[PDB]
């Protein structure tokens, strides 16, 4: 029924010092962006800076962890449980990021279990999907994205607190450039998959955000697409340019 | 003489309320001198700032893991540089749970140890054999191979502690004896003497990472080649203080 609220997530990845975090947070705190009714803004620092960011960031921007454990805490040295994030009043978590799928070998099932467990503790989830250059060149884009999405869908009963991020991994460090039209094509096919395989209502209300290369310059052209509901920003999330990407929400 | 070393691995446990209680209990503790025992406490990443800001300054804070190299495009990982930036002096690397559950290879662990040392972190480097490996007669083959992957990459032995985890005796129904701990620690120290140097063998702490409680701490701690403990679950409880007090056995 109601329009999907534009969503901008900033994934800091494995970057930051206390000094850099203070500079980034000060820059965001002084930013003048569209209303909380027009855009939902989430910033995702490394685990060790979650307390500093949550304590100092403007209350109308929300904090995400970059990962959490698949289940209840216990004998999992080095892992952070969903209930720890809830305990520290961290409302969001990024799960299934292409870097964790590729470098740390997180399976679609492992990601699905994490999403279900995070939602069960009351966290909101940015659930990431995306195909490699090999998969795209093989003609497997929608087979891979549908399979990643299905592993999540099979474990999720309530999509209200889920945002899906499409990462064109094929266009990240390969020399290949994703067009806005190519982004819109995958977002459209993914939403049609949700409509047929979950429900018309879930398809209509679930934000699908673009996790490819976005800057101030291309944000309105990418953002001004029928099935693109915002961005999961990588490196630019550390820079003032992030504010220009948030401002792309006015295109809707 | 090697200074007795007691690490407390909280693992994936804690809330702000539980952390405050644990830290208050440690802050009120009366334990042996800084000459007799070195104490390290390892909370989850998200509680490192709270623990570092509130813990007695003569106990040291460790992260439970860090990334293998320089930060960048590694969503969810915490770099050695970040820990140094937050004045976290120690890191646990190659814990049996990360080797077994998260499939960290001996080479990956070795690279993490080298990178952590290079940023100025002190490292508790963990090694240990499974029940299958122990029953196959492969205990010292496995421990030597895991240690070699680390030793090949170490740039400062002063800042390394080795933790032997008898993984075969964690949730299997098997009980690791003081004699079995002593045997592995002695053979590991002899490996260091032959493969690194007599001086590194003589001065490097080898701590026992098996099931340690108030009751068995003095008998384990009294062994010639056991230089202390990496404590699991008991590290969350007042009993951790009784384990630190085992250092007086040396």
């Amino acid at each position: 029924h109601m329009a999907r609220k534009f969503f901008v997530g900033g994934n800091w990845k494995c970057n930051g010092t206390a000094e850099e975090v203070k500079k980034i947070v000060n820059t965001l705190n002084e930013a003048q962006v569209p209303s909380q009714d027009v855009v939902e803004v989430v910033v995702s620092p490394p685990y060790v800076f979650l307390p500093l960011v949550k304590s100092t960031l403007r209350s109308d921007f929300f904090v995400a962890a970059q990962n959490c454990w698949v289940k209840k805490g216990g004998a999992f040295t080095g892992e952070v449980s969903a209930e720890m994030l809830v305990n520290l009043d961290i409302p969001w978590v990024i799960l299934g990021h292409s870097e964790r799928r590729a470098i740390l070998n997180e399976s679609s099932e492992f990601v699905g279990d994490k999403v279900a467990y995070a939602l069960a503790q009351g966290l909101k989830v940015i659930a990431c999907v995306g195909e490699t250059l090999e998969e795209r060149e093989a003609g497997s884009t929608m087979d891979v994205v549908a399979a990643q999405t299905k592993a999540i869908a099979d474990r999720v009963t309530n999509w209200s607190n889920v945002v899906i991020a499409y990462e064109p991994v094929w266009a990240i460090g390969t020399g290949k450039v994703a067009s806005p039209a190519q982004a819109q094509e995958v977002h459209d096919e993914l939403r049609k998959w949700l409509a047929k395989n979950v429900s018309a209502d879930v398809a209509a209300t679930t934000r699908i955000i673009y996790g490819g290369s976005v800057n101030g310059g291309n944000s309105k052209e990418l953002g001004g697409q029928a099935d693109v509901d915002g961005f999961l920003v990588g490196g630019a999330s550390l820079k003032p340019e992030f504010i220009d990407i948030i401002k792309a929400a006015e295109v809707k």
